[PDB]
């Protein structure tokens, strides 16, 4: 893994975005930026050449699964690995996200330890 990979953290709750950014900081990943919704995340990915996306699944403008579908339907962005954040990994939710093309999921509240594990898993 490259500690300098460019990561976009997406969620409507500023406090949560900050917590994720800080946990990533603990793991040595400091090249992190933020978006408050799928609608503001897309243009950042479209013009920013990111390497990884950590998105919450529940957002009011454009939902997490739709951000994922938009990423996968765009020739320029479909390569992007995506980690979804969920309040509970219900089988139905995980199966749908998997069919939509998600790389992995993490259940909140989560720790830096678990985040590290999920990243390794995804980055392969
Ligand atoms: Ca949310």
């Amino acid at each position: 893994l490259n500690k300098n990979m460019k990561i976009l953290i997406v969620d409507d709750f500023s406090t949560m975005r900050r917590i994720v950014k800080n946990l990533l900081r603990d793991l040595g990943f400091n090249n992190t930026q933020e978006a408050d919704d799928g609608l503001t995340a897309l243009p950042m990915l479209k013009k920013g050449d990111f390497d990884f996306v950590v998105t919450d699944w529940n957002m009011p403008g454009m939902q997490g699964i739709d951000l994922l579908k938009n990423i996968r339907a765009d020739e320029e962005l479909k390569h992007l690995p995506v980690l979804m954040i969920t309040a509970e990994a219900k089988r139905e939710q995980i199966i749908e996200a998997a069919q939509a093309g998600v790389n992995g999921y993490i259940v909140k509240p989560f720790t830096a330890a678990t985040l590290k594990e999920k990243l390794d898993k995804i980055f392969e």
